[PDB]
């Protein structure tokens, strides 16, 4: 069954036939759409079949199915699991794996760019130093003195679950929180609990509004361990604005470098719970979500005041005026410090032409319409007038419950 | 079985218990999710009424009484002669608000329960239908102080006799394709313009010309009526604060009424039906100005602006949107006719559902199009988790008329 797709703003129409090799669910039902819902150990049984999928898929790609190489492989594989319960992939297949996940995170935005990503194999990881290590080394390398490069590292695969290597961050950098007794929170609201643990776990709060976050590493199911991120390595960007020179004086500024490091990165069957990525920020990433969301640094109304806006009854627009600013000056301070960032019509523009790309040489691109449109201007981009299908293929990065919620302390 | 809905900015969890009277499929199944697609007999009908009628009663606390039981027979045994059947006033309101109450996409839902029905289904004829939705438009428009109103013709019968209404909303300016290769004025109409300009209009050829009702009654062929101008309430659009603004010689109408889709209730079809409310600001501002495919004007507000539409980083699109939204909600605030804002009009809807899911049990949502277009994160509904499902009665997306009709 082919399913169109349509773009209303171009009467562009596409098929899709990719949708056919998906296999998990969605959520959803031919009853109801769970379109808007955030999120909606292995046996031996069910592994090999999700094996083979894979290898054929990868033999099929290098154009190779059918090869004796291909066929010697799975041989290999199946015997080994039924002889070990699991299996190893070659770097052949993670850095296929790797990069295969996240050309089918439908809830991203810059899959253009998928092809060209730095896989880094740590799966010979077995310490928490070790972990530290591997994760500065991706950390600089990604950095590249602001001129960001995409990467990955990839540590050790689950095997019993109860040796599950973590990063208990939910991205390598982040600011803290903390909530005062007046009720009010300095820093990142966002952060508070895991701020919490940091400092339970022995970290020494500068107690400030932009204080990097300690990385809390877990390897091999151990209790985690802190460990701090060499200052130079971590590159920041202060914010301020072309024309409001009052801006600077806001106070604000922003690491460069966005990793995602608390999901799990599912290839053949195996499962991989620890697997920083990054690329590099769009600016409505910074400017409209982190900085001005209700439960996060909240500053439209500041901004406002010295905007000297009306701020008397919201049919003036008061927070959308100051919204675009903020987001001009954080654009304009990353263009001006030369650290990569891309804006939202530039990123949605290019998500359209990946797409395009995609249907026509994969038979799709699955797309979640909900992540995929920016958080501001919504309809003046393309991605807001473009029909997409979600659906689920792997490989692909997966949400896994909080450590602190799982963990049984040694 | 019970789902819940979470909302992020605020962590408070409802239950949904309402979609499980769902009875409509929604175009996703468990493998693929389609909620961004835009439009995804005797024996058949007795049941449609029965779960209606049963609703009915419910909803006026006499669930299985005599007078329930006594409908449910008489609209049976109407059904088996006649092949159909009648609603009696109340439950055709009681509909009408529910379809309301049920549109998953409509944002402006808290307002679901004041709605004044015009009962035109005694109508004849398109110069009836002309009649009625004049009527219509002036009572809503009400100099300024809109009030929500809906007018149901008459219900399909063999699918030969329907009543239809050609335009797609009440009030809309033409379009027309010139020799340039451009379009002047709506490109959305151009189409529409067209069928009036063959079908006999005579076109002003300006930008913001008010097309003619094309009015289609018991299946004959449509046709062509002018709206009173002194009925048609038009808005100039200026800034509060950009004298140049009106040079721009924008301005907008101030009724919103669609009038392309269809009314289910209790199985039967009303497939002209035309309806109104108020506009929220942002779907002018935004869409109809802003759209490349409608008014495109960011680049001229953007220029008289003086602003760098060199590197698109510089967010010129943005502000400029920002200003021509100022300006619209301005205008209409001074011309004291009814609009809401963006922000005003997503805190009602966050208001509403926690009203339905504690009345209701639950609430239909399409969340690709409860949030504007523009801001989306900073209005609440952003950060609102929402169910859609189809409840009915509802509102039906139905073929434009000239792909059908056979003249
Ligand atoms: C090259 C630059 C890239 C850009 C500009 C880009 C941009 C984005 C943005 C704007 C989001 C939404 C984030 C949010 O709202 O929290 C997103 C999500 C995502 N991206 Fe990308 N991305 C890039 C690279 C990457 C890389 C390298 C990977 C994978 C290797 C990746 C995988 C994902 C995933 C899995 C999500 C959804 C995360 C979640 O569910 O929380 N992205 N991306
Ligand atoms: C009184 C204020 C109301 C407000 C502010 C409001 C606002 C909205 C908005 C912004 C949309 C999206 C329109 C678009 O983007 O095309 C919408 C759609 C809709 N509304 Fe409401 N509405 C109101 C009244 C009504 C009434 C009286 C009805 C019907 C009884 C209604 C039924 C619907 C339906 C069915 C849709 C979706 C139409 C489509 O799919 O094209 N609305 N409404
Ligand atoms: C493709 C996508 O469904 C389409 O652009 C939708 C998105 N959300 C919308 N939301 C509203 N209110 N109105 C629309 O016309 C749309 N268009
Ligand atoms: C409830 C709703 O799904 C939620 O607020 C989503 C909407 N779209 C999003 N889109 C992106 N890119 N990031 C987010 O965190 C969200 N949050
Ligand atoms: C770190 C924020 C979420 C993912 N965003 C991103 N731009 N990845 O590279
Ligand atoms: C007629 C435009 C779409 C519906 N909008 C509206 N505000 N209804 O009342
Ligand atoms: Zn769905």
């Amino acid at each position: 069954r082919f399913l169109k797709v349509k773009n209303w703003e171009t009467d562009v129409v596409l098929t899709d036939t990719l949708h056919l090799k998906s296999t998990l669910e969605t959520g959803c039902t031919e009853h109801i759409c769970m379109g808007s819902i955030m999120l909606p150990v292995r046996t031996k049984d069910q592994l090999f079949p999700l094996a083979k999928e894979f290898l054929d898929q990868y033999y099929s790609s290098i154009k190779r199915f059918g090869s004796k190489a291909h066929m010697d492989r799975l041989e290999e594989v199946n015997k080994e699991i039924e002889s070990t319960s699991t299996y190893q992939l070659k770097d052949t297949e993670l850095i296929y794996g790797a990069k295969h996940a996240w050309r089918n995170a439908s809830r991203c935005v810059g899959r253009i760019q998928w092809s060209k990503l730095q896989v880094f194999d740590a799966r010979d990881c077995t310490t928490a130093h070790g972990m530290f290590n591997y994760i500065c080394n991706h950390v600089k390398y990604a950095t590249n003195k602001g001129n960001l490069r995409s990467a990955i590292t990839i540590f050790p695969q689950r095997t019993d679950g109860k040796h599950d290597f973590r990063v208990w961050n939910s991205q390598l950098i982040r600011y803290a929180g903390y909530k005062q007794p007046d009720g009010s929170t300095l820093g990142d609201p966002a952060n508070v609990q895991f701020t919490e643990i940091c400092i339970q776990q022995g970290w020494k709060a500068p107690r400030g509004r932009f204080d990097v976050l300690p990385l809390l590493l877990q390897a091999n199911g151990n209790d985690p361990e802190l460990f701090q991120i060499p200052p130079e390595l971590v590159l920041e960007v202060p914010i301020r604005h072309p024309k409001f020179d009052w801006f600077k004086d806001l106070g604000l500024k922003w690491y460069g470098l966005p990793a995602v490091s608390n999901m799990l990165l599912e290839i053949g069957g195996l499962e991989f719970s620890a697997c920083p990525f990054s690329g590099w920020y769009m600016g409505t990433e910074i400017g409209v979500r982190d900085y001005c969301d209700n439960s996060r640094y909240n500053i439209l109304e500041e901004v406002a005041k010295k905007m000297d806006l009306d701020m008397r009854k919201t049919s003036s627009l008061w927070k959308d005026q100051a919204l675009v600013e903020i987001n001009i000056a954080v654009l304009y301070s990353f263009q001006s410090d030369k650290v990569t960032i891309v804006d939202h019509h530039s990123a949605t523009e290019s998500f359209i032409k990946h797409m395009e790309n995609e249907y026509r040489c994969r038979g799709g691109c699955p797309a979640d319409w909900v992540w995929i449109v920016p958080p501001m201007s919504g309809s003046i981009t393309p991605v807001f007038h473009q029909e997409m299908l979600n659906y689920r293929l792997t490989p692909s990065f997966e949400y896994q419950p909080d450590p602190w919620n799982t963990h049984v302390w040694k």
